[PDB]
DNA sequence: TGAGGTAGTAGGTTGTA
DNA sequence: ACAACCTACTACCTC
């Protein structure tokens, strides 16, 4: 069983290729209607950059244009201006060579490729993109297969067969190269500001997941759902494909090898979570275990009338329901009491409260201070407009109260409810030790087991509940997670910390999330380290000895300022770059069969750089997508920093379900987009604090 | 919004002799 | 302008 990448580096090298130079007088789209005029006229792969000009073949339509100078030099491997406009011309050497004898079409950002199926007018078109590095004087070439969607009609079909042009109809200018989002007709849609008109009979409607119809749908995401056999054979024949009618660059017959691509796989093992003792798995620990730290949770109930005006059921159902999570919870050492400050708002939370929530809720805070809310608000109340209720309740409880808030819908309810039908159930369950006992029983045989303890697990950490850490340590002591997001404008920063080798604090760094501009200033970094230094030093009664600094994206901090920081606390540290889609595929290939497969914890390592599958999805759900792990700093060894890494990921102490990134980066997204939508402020403290999910 | 996974759509931020 | 990231939204499936 071999490894393969979705990658391929070729024999020759970046100063074994001949190629031509013109450089013109002396801005970052300069020369761009040059190259294009040359490629109308002497139809050749051409590429630029800034002010120079670069082929693999003599121009001979000057086209009026006079190059200052002409060369048939080589390229000076130290300069990267020359690697890159290397790169551009192998990249647009490879488009032309696709469109002159493939029949390609390149759109947005891919070839597009020939259609693979049409589901009731919908076409689904295969697309491919194509990345040229420079790697020690040797270029990879890696690339990615897609879809895109279309819907094979103008307006002029739908306007001749009646119908009315909506305002708020979605259209785009379905043509080659560039796409724009915006009885003869005119239609003035603007693009984005500017105001335009056209013909109708070339707009023609969006594709997409949001607008196309249910029927059209499920059958749309079956086809992009491929296995990985599947999805790796269409990439690979295609490039094989490519490469038989490509002349400027050789490979070997079989490129696609790691071995060939210079990587070096590592096999991770499953690590061990602890409860009270050791437990191979986090389901079989949760299931029949007890909580690393436990303690004393109050919890308040919001309940709303039309959860049972439009829907048959009672607010005793839900005690029912709430007093089984009770007694769960003390099965696994966790004590839960019901507040009955639920006395003066009875009756309260009516369709007029949800239509006046923003002045009907500042009365609220005095019932549910010092809780942990439970609330049932309707699906409908909390989606629908000119309610949000989802919004406002947590833009107002973790927004401006701090009050931790769980949210539960219908439809769980009516699972539960539906259950509890079928296994004779729903006589009696409050009040009754037997029946809540024989409730739990029937529980444990049903999937929505996962759901009930997934409920149970977010009220837990959002009240300081550890549910479990690692077993064993690991070669770090201390982990910083860092991640930035920007919308509308608004830079919202996201801050982590995990504090010890094994776990044993997930927390959110008192921090404010909110940026006033769009970059990551040093004090809020230092700050940072030295809350964090200060957190180790108070749980541990001793500093650390060595810090990972974990960032979504890439670095573009000031890193001597880190360096000064820990230099005077003498703690060796190192920075890591996790990379989500890095657009390359991983898959061990055995050739018994002729089967790709995937193995959860496998590394493809090459200098400081590696890939590593961390999940294991079923071929419905797709295929697994690779993490990028990039070292900045070369402290302690890279297979360590990889461990770390996998290690972290088996820390999701807010769900049953296994997440592909580690708690780092993860729960600092989580965090950043809370902070986006204002939903949460800071809290000091000292216990295991996550108050999102 | 029980949670996670993955895969389409349209845009936004860097930094580049 | 180009390249390599990131985000939001929708969808489905799995536990
Ligand atoms: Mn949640």
């Amino acid at each position: 069983m071999e490894a393969y990448i979705t990658e391929m580096v070729s024999r020759e090298r970046a100063n074994e290729l001949e190629v031509y130079v013109y450089v013109f007088p002396r801005n970052y789209e300069g020369v761009y209607h040059i190259m294009r005029a040359w490629q109308r006229a002497n139809d050749l792969p051409l590429a630029y950059n800034q002010h120079t000009i670069m082929a693999f073949s003599p121009v001979r339509h000057m086209c009026g244009y006079t190059p200052m100078e002409t060369q048939k030099r080589h390229i000076n491997i130290d300069s990267p201006f020359e690697r890159a406009l290397l790169e551009r011309l192998i990249k647009n050497s490879l488009i032309f060579t696709a469109e002159r004898h493939l029949h390609a079409k390149r759109v947005g950002h891919a070839l597009r490729l020939n259609q693979v199926q049409q589901i009731r007018q919908v076409i689904i078109y295969e697309a491919i993109e194509l990345y040229v590095n420079i790697i020690e004087n040797r270029i990879s070439i890696g690339f990615h297969l897609t879809h895109q969607f279309e819907y094979v009609y103008t307006l002029q079909s739908m306007i001749e067969q009646g119908k009315t042009i909506r305002p708020g109809m979605r259209v785009v200018h379905s043509n080659g190269r560039q796409h724009y989002t915006y009885s003869t007709r005119v239609i003035h849609v603007r693009t984005k500001e500017q105001r335009l008109s056209y013909a109708a009979t070339l707009l023609k409607p969006l594709c997409t997941f949001e607008t196309m119809q249910p029927q059209d749908v499920l059958n749309v995401s079956k086809c992009i759902k491929l296995s990985a056999s599947k999805r790796m054979k269409c990439t690979y024949r295609w490039i094989q494909q490519l490469r038989a009618q490509y002349r400027h660059l050789t490979f070997a017959p079989n490129p696609f090898t790691i071995a060939q691509n210079g990587y070096k796989l590592d096999q991770l093992s499953t690590p061990k979570v602890h409860f009270h003792r050791d437990y191979a798995t986090v389901v079989s620990g949760m299931k029949t275990g007890k909580l690393y730290k436990g303690g004393n949770i109050k919890i308040s109930v919001l309940f709303d009338e039309d959860f049972y005006l439009k829907h048959h059921i009672t607010k005793k159902d839900i005690y029912q329901f709430i007093a089984v999570l009770q007694k769960i919870a003390i099965a696994q050492g966790v004590n839960m009491t019901i507040s009955t400050s639920t006395k003066s708002i009875t009756g309260k939370f009516t369709d007029d409260f949800f239509h006046h929530f923003t002045e009907e809720v500042e009365a609220l805070q005095p019932i549910f201070a010092q809780t942990t809310v439970l609330a049932f608000i309707t699906s409908t109340h909390l989606s629908n407009k000119k309610t949000r209720s989802y919004q406002l309740l947590k833009q107002y409880f973790g927004g401006k109260w701090d009050i931790a808030s769980q949210v539960i819908t219908e439809k769980t309810i009516e699972a539960f409810q539906k259950i509890l039908h079928k296994h004779g159930l729903k006589n009696f369950y409050p009040n009754d030790e037997q029946h809540c006992l024989r409730v739990i029983d029937v529980l444990k045989n049903e999937s929505f087991y996962y759901t009930v303890m997934n409920i149970l697990l977010g009220v837990y950490v959002k009240s300081g509940i550890q549910p479990w850490i690692l077993a064993n340590t690991t070669h770090s002591d201390c982990f910083i997670g860092i991640d930035v997001s920007h919308e509308n404008g608004n830079s919202a920063a996201g801050m982590m910390n995990v504090i010890g080798s094994q776990g044993h604090l997930i927390q959110q760094a008192p921090l404010n999330g909110i940026l006033a501009g769009e970059k990551i200033d040093d004090t809020l970094l230092a700050n940072l380290l030295k809350q964090m230094i200060k957190a180790y030093h108070t749980q541990f009664q001793r500093f650390p000895k060595h810090i990972t600094i974990h960032r979504d994206g890439f670095w573009r901090e000031h890193t001597a300022l880190v360096e000064k920081i820990m230099s005077h606390y003498e703690i060796t540290y190192d920075i890591v770059e996790i990379i989500k889609k890095p657009n390359r595929r991983m898959a061990f290939f055995n050739s018994v069969d002729n089967t790709f497969s995937t193995r959860q914890g496998t590394v493809y390592q090459r200098g400081n750089e590696a890939f590593l599958c961390a999940t294991n999805p079923q071929q419905k759900v797709g295929m697994a997508q690779p993490i990028k792990i990039h070292q900045v700093t070369k402290t302690l060894p890279f297979s360590h920093i990889i461990e770390d890494v996998y290690n972290l990921s088996f820390l999701h102490i807010h769900a049953m379900n296994k997440m592909r990134l580690p708690a780092t980066i993860h729960y600092a997204d989580l965090s950043a987009t809370a902070y986006q939508r204002g939903q949460v402020m800071p809290r000091s403290g000292n216990q295991t604090n996550l108050p999102f999910v």
